[PDB]
């Protein structure tokens, strides 16, 4: 039964001078070492993130895919690539480049590497153009940040985007980015451990409590990275809020727990017990295998947590294969 | 078999005339209505927060305890009473009276209503003796906000504040306030559902990943509110990042999950699976029973979630009674 990892990232071959053509210092580019096994993602003239070959080089990535026993990998842009804050034409031009770079990457092996597209999400019209064009060009769906500055997914622009994709049977993966906190989580990767889960939970709850799921067609295929943050665990607090205060219930007609059937989440939660609570809340039909490859905080043995757990026979195949197969309509 | 609820709040009988002796601009005061069953917390002249009798009336509170099954109850100040932004000598006096009004509330019935004190935490020195006075005065411990502005618990002054408390054996309850978010979480009580649990997790992670537990004595008795937020669910992700990045690891010599035997959490998690995970992570000797009385979002039937769960009879006694009895020094 072919293992599918749906959460993985790539970054293309962009030079410093090319990035500068979009933005002096907000546009990302890749610095590769001369040997070319290691390198670093660069913000203007500034070190952003240390990385290795599997991120840019498809040939290298394929061996590591064999090594982990991963047949098909659905990879997407690095959240830093989004450029949601720039001028729309510059960001729309950017997204066409990146999504093409992505097809170029997967040309190496169409059968085993699948790509998701990015969109200039600050401008609804250019975003809908890109979403459609890129799926036409071969992408299996779209990856978007969880918020545009102070605009959460409850915002009419982000709804109208999701409504678009639902109507065109385009699947969406939502990745947290540009985390809250300001000047509080500077040390020990706290952004990744505190805010990122809260960001994702806020994404989920923005749709639930705003009554977004009532307005959006039930045919939308939407997924949340990293086990939907800390949603599942705090769900009971949400339901309690919903029942005992009216301002929590105004725009939401059903108990918030009833909306678990309207979205998906991936398996990356790094704990046996958290995974078992996840499947208790989400159901075996709504969890997919994501690893966050090939970043240091991604599950280093892909499928490790799932394959070693004590869940259904059917359920295990579902999470590692069955669910991701329908969701992205990959040829099984 | 004595039920102890250790997470509850009060507000005192403060006339604006006694409020103005400190401030008529930020210093909050109590407005008792017609009947005398609804009241209001006023911010000098305007309406901050409306509440019902149970918050300010001890006599009424006793009766609702009697109806609820609660035999002993530990109550602490409401977050708006903290004024950690105020001048160190203003707050040192303001806090002294707030803990006096506290003790006046507890005076009615000391056997059953116990009190915890607030401090001018923005000044270590002023806050330190204030704790000692209040404990010598009748309070069983102290209550602090999780963070002071951009200063989290990884801060030396705070760490020293906790070290003062460990030394002089004063137990602490940490309560999230003034939530992160900026201009984002506006409708549906999102600050209280997303930000709040994230604050508490951060407070816990701040001590663990900084290595603060390597310096603070094992004798510190410190509790985190609301089940430690999303800590227990996300602990696996923190262990995984520790294992895979050197910056996460640098100031924390043991794995993060090792430190769960250094603090306590309350049981306000509103979900039976969340609770069993919480106990699985922390242990039955480290969980205490909290309701967050009398706020609407606090548990309706105090203890309901514990008593209707799959835990050891032995285990339910420790949560309901045992642990709170050792932790606070309450004659059963
Ligand atoms: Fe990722
Ligand atoms: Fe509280």
């Amino acid at each position: 039964k072919p293992r599918i990892d749906m959460h993985s990232h790539f970054f293309p071959r962009i030079s410093e001078q090319e990035a500068a053509k979009f933005d002096a210092n907000h546009a990302p580019w890749l610095q590769v070492s001369a040997k070319g096994d290691t390198g670093s993602i660069m913000m203007g003239k500034n070190n952003f993130r240390p990385v290795y070959q599997a991120l840019w080089d498809p040939a290298f990535r394929i061996e590591e895919m064999d090594a982990q026993g991963v047949d098909v990998q659905v990879t997407c842009a690095t959240p830093v690539m989004f450029g949601y804050t720039w001028e729309a034409n510059k960001a729309a031009q950017w997204a066409e480049r990146m999504n093409d770079f992505a097809l170029e990457f997967a040309a190496h092996n169409p059968q085993r590497i699948k790509v998701l597209a990015q969109v200039p999400l600050q401008d609804l019209d250019l975003a809908c153009k890109e979403a459609s064009r890129a799926v036409a060009a071969g992408h299996l769906g779209i990856q978007i940040g969880n918020h545009l500055g102070d605009k959460d997914l409850d915002d009419a622009t982000l709804e109208a985007f999701l409504t678009h994709c639902a109507n065109e049977d385009i699947p969406i993966l939502v990745h947290p980015w540009d985390m809250m906190g300001g000047q509080r989580m500077k040390k020990w990767m706290l952004p990744w451990l505190v805010a990122m889960p809260a960001e994702t939970q806020l994404a989920i709850l923005s749709l639930i409590l705003s009554g977004a799921f009532e307005r959006i067609p039930k045919s939308l295929k939407i997924c949340f990275g990293y086990g939907g943050g800390s949603f599942a665990f705090l769900l009971g607090r949400v339901d309690n809020a919903w029942r005992h205060r009216d301002i929590v219930r105004e725009d939401c007609p059903r108990p918030p727990s009833e909306y678990v059937d309207r979205f998906f989440v991936d398996s990356a939660v790094f704990n046996p017990g958290a995974l078992e609570l996840l499947v208790s809340v989400m159901g075996e039909d709504r969890v997919m295998l994501g690893s966050d490859y090939p970043f240091p905080l991604g599950e280093q043995k892909i499928g490790g947590l799932v394959l070693s757990s004590n869940l259904g026979e059917s359920a295990k195949d579902k999470i590692i294969s069955g669910n991701a197969s329908k969701f992205f309509n990959i040829n099984v």
